[PDB]
C-alpha cells in the first residue's frame, strides 16, 4: 500500500539525451536512431527572441554550426531541417541506446513523466499532468529546453512533450515531438494568455478511488448524485464536466472498490462544497488531479 | 521556475536490478560488481514469517537454490552469506552496468529516491524522506521487497535504503545496504510500534524558501522570533526543535532570498498557529517537509 506521485523509470530516456549548441545558445536534444530533435529556438539570440523569423535565422546556419555532444562524444551533423517548432538534426551515427519508441500527442488531462535536463545531462524526474489549458506546471530553469515528457508501456517509450518555454506566469509550454505546440502558444518572448484552466474531474475521482484502496475512507458518505447534478457543482467549482466516457474509464476502479461512480461523485460533491475540514487524503490537503484512472490502477497493481 | 517533488534519474539504478527467487518466494536484488544484495526474508515461507529463525532457514539453502535473473539472463551463484537482514549472493559475473557507488546510512529527515521494482523490473520512481521515526511513507505492493532508495552525486550512486516490509499501519520499513534496519524494526510479521513521528522543521523552512524563490510570498510577515520562542511552537505542533546547525544549513537559502532564518521561522510560526486559511504554497495546502535545504538549492540551481 501507499500512493505516491510516481514517475516512470527514466533510464531509457537518459540514454537519448544530448547537448545541442548553436552559436552561443545551448539546450537539450533527444537522439533517437540517427536524428536529434531539439527546440528550434536554439538558433536564436537574446536580440531575436522578441519576434524571431525562424526561417531566416535557420538559413544562416549550416550543419557544422550545430554542435551535438552525447556526453563526452561529438556527433557529426549531416542534415538539418525545421518541422513546426522543432529542429531535426540528422547525424551520421544511430544512437546505440535508442529504445523502442513512439511519438504521441497526448490529450489534456493525461499524465506523463518529465526528465529535466541541463547541458544534455539528466538532473531529475517528476510526474506531470497536461492541464486542460495545455500548459504544464513543471520545474524548469535556464538550459532545460529540449527536456522531454514521456510515458513507458513495458519496453516502449511514447514521447509526448518537448519543453520550450516558461510563460511570464511561471507555467510551462512546449510541443509534441513533431514540434506542434500544445495550446495556443508560440515560441516568442511575448505575453501569452493560457486559457482558463479547470480541475481534471476524472483524475480527482480516480485519486479518491486510490484513497479508498489505500485505507483513507473518511470522505465516503451516505449520498449519491446524478451526472447532471454533479455537473452543476463541477461548473461552480471550475471542474471539467464529467461525461459517460469518464464514468466508463472509472469502471475498473468502481468494480475494484464496489463504490459506484455516482456515489464517489457524491463524495466529491460534498468535498467541493464543504472542503476537507482540516483533514487529509493520501497526504494531501487538497483534491489531487494529477493521477489518471490508468495511473491509479497501474500503481495499485504493480505494472513494470 | 516551478518546484516539484523531483526524484533522481533512475537509469544507473535500473541497470542494477535483478530478480531473486528462493523456493517459492521472488523479490528484487541489487547487483553491484559480483554481488547481489537482497532482503534475507526471500528464504521464508508464509509459515516462517511470524517468527523466522533466519540462521536455520539459510542453512537449508545452497548456492543453487538462489535463482538470480538479470532480465533475460541467469546469474551463476558461487557464494551466499547473511549480513544483518540482507543476503549477499556472490555471482561469477560482475555487473557490466555497475555505476560508481557507495553504501551510506542516511539520517532521519534526509531525502532519497526510491526505484520501485517488481520481479527485478523497475516500475516507477519517487522521492521520499526518511521520517524522524525511521519509517518511510512509500508506495509498495507484494513483490517490491529489495527495491532500493538512493541519492546521486554526479556519477556516484549512494545507496541508502533497501525495502523490507510494510507495517500493519501501512508505513514502510527497511535497511541500509549492510542490512541494518532503520529504526527499531525487525523482519518478522509482528505488530511493531513506529515511534511518535514529527515534522522535519528544517525541511519545511527550506520549502518556504523555495516558495519565496518561485514567487509564492503571501505567508511572509512583519515578524521575527527567536530559536527559543519558535521551539515552544514547534513543540506544540509536533515539529522537530530547530537548532543552530539547522539555521547554519539554511544559510545559503537565507543569503539567496535576503530573508533571515528567524524571520522565516516567524512566518512558519504564524502558519502553524493560523493555518493556511484556504490558501496554497507551491501547489500544497499543507506544510511540506520532504525537501531538504540541499534539495531546494539543487532544484533551484540546476544540478546534473
Ligand atoms: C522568454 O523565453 C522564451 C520565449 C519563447 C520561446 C523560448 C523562450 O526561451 C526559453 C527560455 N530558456 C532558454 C530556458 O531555458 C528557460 C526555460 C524555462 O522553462 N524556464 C526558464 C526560467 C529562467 C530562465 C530560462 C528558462
Ligand atoms: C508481514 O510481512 C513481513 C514482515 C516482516 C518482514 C517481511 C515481510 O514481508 C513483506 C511482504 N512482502 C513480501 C511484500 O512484498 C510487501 C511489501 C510491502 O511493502 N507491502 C506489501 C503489501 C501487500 C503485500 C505484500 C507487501
Amino acid at each position: 500500500s501507499g500512493f505516491r506521485k510516481m514517475a516512470f523509470p527514466s533510464g531509457k530516456v537518459e540514454g537519448c539525451m544530448v547537448q545541442v549548441t548553436c552559436g552561443t545558445t545551448t539546450l537539450n536534444g533527444l537522439w533517437l536512431d540517427d536524428v536529434v530533435y531539439c527546440p528550434r529556438h536554439v538558433i536564436c539570440t537574446s536580440e531575436d527572441m522578441l519576434n524571431p523569423n525562424y526561417e531566416d535565422l535557420l538559413i544562416r546556419k549550416s550543419n557544422h554550426n550545430f554542435l551535438v555532444q552525447a556526453g563526452n562524444v561529438q556527433l557529426r551533423v549531416i542534415g538539418h531541417s525545421m518541422q513546426n517548432c522543432v529542429l531535426k538534426l540528422k547525424v551520421d551515427t544511430a544512437n546505440p541506446k535508442t529504445p523502442k519508441y513512439k511519438f504521441v500527442r497526448i490529450q489534456p488531462g493525461q499524465t506523463f513523466s518529465v526528465l529535466a535536463c541541463y547541458n544534455g545531462s539528466p538532473s531529475g524526474v517528476y510526474q506531470c499532468a497536461m492541464r486542460p489549458n495545455f500548459t504544464i506546471k513543471g520545474s524548469f530553469l535556464n538550459g532545460s529546453c529540449g527536456s522531454v515528457g514521456f510515458n513507458i508501456d513495458y519496453d516502449c517509450v511514447s514521447f509526448c512533450y518537448m519543453h520550450h518555454m516558461e510563460l511570464p506566469t511561471g507555467v510551462h509550454a512546449g510541443t509534441d515531438l513533431e514540434g506542434n505546440f500544445y495550446g495556443p502558444f508560440v515560441d516568442r518572448q511575448t505575453a501569452q494568455a493560457a486559457g482558463t484552466d479547470t480541475t481534471i474531474t476524472v483524475n480527482v475521482l480516480a485519486w479518491l478511488y486510490a484513497a479508498v484502496i489505500n485505507g483513507d475512507r473518511w470522505f465516503l458518505n451516505r449520498f449519491t448524485t446524478t451526472l447532471n447534478d454533479f455537473n452543476l457543482v463541477a461548473m461552480k467549482y471550475n471542474y471539467e464536466p464529467l461525461t459517460q466516457d469518464h464514468v466508463d474509464i472509472l469502471g475498473p476502479l468502481s468494480a475494484q472498490t464496489g463504490i459506484a461512480v455516482l456515489d464517489m461523485c457524491a463524495s466529491l460533491k460534498e468535498l467541493l462544497q464543504n472542503g476537507m475540514n482540516g483533514r487529509t487524503i493520501l497526504g494531501s490537503a487538497l483534491l489531487e488531479d494529477e493521477f489518471t484512472p490508468f495511473d491509479v490502477v497501474r500503481q495499485c497493481s504493480g505494472v513494470t
